[PDB]
């Protein structure tokens, strides 16, 4: 295939004997995470919340807990987030971007820049019910001035939706974020928010391709020419997601890996969330921006356990 | 008239009287720029050369130095080029374009791929004596890999020439840029530089006309998809100049005012060096190419006396 999700439902899924064989892999000294891997990164999100119901039924014990206690590190942190329904995945994920006295402003942008409206309406509601504060409070409580802004607008919603086209709008938002940024000194930068925060996505598409036909410039590169910080960042993120997602995702995990280090918290979230959605995708377009395999990139750059359980993400 | 410069030498040329003209126009506070573009913009650079001697035996000054106190800006650097001797004048800009801790790779370009054979022995001989280091010397502190030896081959020249016509080489020519190219996994960049640097203008028209025949494709289109960077740039500039000098230069003034801004360099720079030679053809293949006068697009993008003197260059 060359389309869509790697990890699919599994065939003759059997859930009781999946919790058997998960019981048996961390029962006593030592760990089968072959076995673990090889059950849980070939099931489905789904399949695997049938498994967690199987094993408190037919274990008498808690299948998340038990993981928790027996794996550690990189490993543990992309079997537990593989073991966690999709909408409270991204939930913890922002949570723990802003729990405590940092903020990791590059996940908040992610998710926020990428979700589709449904998913952010989830995260909403399951957030608040989680924690009792919104998601919009403890962005502002974490973020200031204009990159606050763009994240309030991506959580409340409110994009034009659909995909009418007129012409003459499109063309007069590609001259006014000409005559915003570019043409003027300083930038309105109300302006872009304005339309990268409000059109629907067709209209932009037809709004960059204008835009580059007035200034002989990408909107990318007036962006980065124009604005600084995590305000540039918010904005190249929704120009990125609206283009092609896959290819947003695809330079999320290049940068998480290429040059010295290796941001495993990206590559595990980005890994673990996409691997239902686009991951075919993804590695379709990390192939083409970047001449090397995503498969390829991350068996360089991890190890272990936590490598062989990214590779079958990966496919 | 339709083809060849647009500046030619003055009737009634009196340099004594010219040079008294100048002086007047400078001394004092201010200064008469309408009389020094007129006196100047109509004399063609042998005439000027005239002028700066007799400036020096009837006013007991010097013009080259009076210009550049009294005048400032881009105004300025047009009439310095004007009246600099045309290999001179090359011979500076690749000084200016390697100078220091940049490099202007364009300037490198556009003067290497587009001169004679003769003019570019000059401009050897002439930096070497100015300067006490070889052009080739500097080019290869400045530049690398297959950028570097594009450019030294242009200034080695060798390319054989005159223009005998042997069908056969042509085809295998076209079949083995082909075969280096498109229709394998990377590229032989050696054998573009080898065909495109050595080749005569007659037998490379020839071949490109065959590469389209056989690929689907012109051979600018597979230079831009095979190759990158200042390497590609010296390719298509060298096709470019093969095909049709006037419509290359016709490109390198687009591409400095059209957008965002003035490439003055380049402005200033094709307008001195081309005034004389193929301004006329080069206008003509502008408004071709892109269906405005050149003219226009000098008016809407200077101002000025810059804009005054640039407009009688174009004529
Ligand atoms: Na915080
Ligand atoms: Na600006
Ligand atoms: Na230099
Ligand atoms: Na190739």
């Amino acid at each position: 295939e060359t389309k869509g999700g790697t990890v699919k439902a599994a065939s003759g899924f059997n859930a009781t004997e999946d919790a058997q064989v998960l019981r048996k892999a961390m029962k006593g000294l030592g760990t089968d995470e072959d076995a673990i891997i090889g059950v849980l990164a070939c099931r489905n999100t789904a399949q695997r919340q049938e498994i967690r119901t199987a094993y408190k039924s037919t274990i008498g014990r808690d299948l998340l807990e038990d993981l928790k206690s027996e794996l550690s590190s990189n490993f543990e942190q992309v079997i537990l987030g593989m073991m966690t329904p999709t909408v409270l995945y991204d939930v913890q994920e922002l949570r723990r971007a802003m729990k405590g006295a940092g903020t990791d402003e590059g996940c908040l942008i992610e998710i926020l820049a990428s979700r589709n409206p449904e998913e952010i309406r989830r995260i909403n509601q399951t957030y608040q019910q989680q924690y009792g504060r919104s998601l919009e409070e403890d962005i502002c409580s974490d973020t200031s001035f204009m990159f606050q802004r763009v994240l309030v607008s991506l959580t409340a919603g409110g994009r034009d939706e659909g995909n009418y086209l007129d012409d003459a709008l499109v063309k007069q938002d590609a001259q006014d974020l000409y005559e915003a940024g570019e043409k003027r000194w300083g930038t309105d930068e109300v302006k872009f928010l304005s339309i990268l925060c409000s059109r629907n996505r067709n209209h932009l598409l037809h709004v960059f391709d204008e835009y580059k036909r007035i200034s002989q410039k990408d909107i990318e590169q007036s962006i980065k020419s124009e604005t600084s910080g995590s305000f540039e960042d918010a904005l190249l993120a929704i120009v990125k997601c609206m283009r092609n997602k896959p290819a947003y995702f695809a330079e999320r995990l290049y940068k998480s890996m290429k040059g010295l280090g290796t941001d495993d918290s990206t590559l595990i979230r980005v890994m673990v969330s996409r691997a239902e959605i686009d991951m075919l995708d993804i590695r379709a377009n990390f192939k083409r921006l970047y001449g090397k395999s995503l498969y390829s990139f991350i068996k360089g750059d991890t190890s272990g356990d936590y490598r062989k359980v990214l590779l079958i993400l990966c496919g």
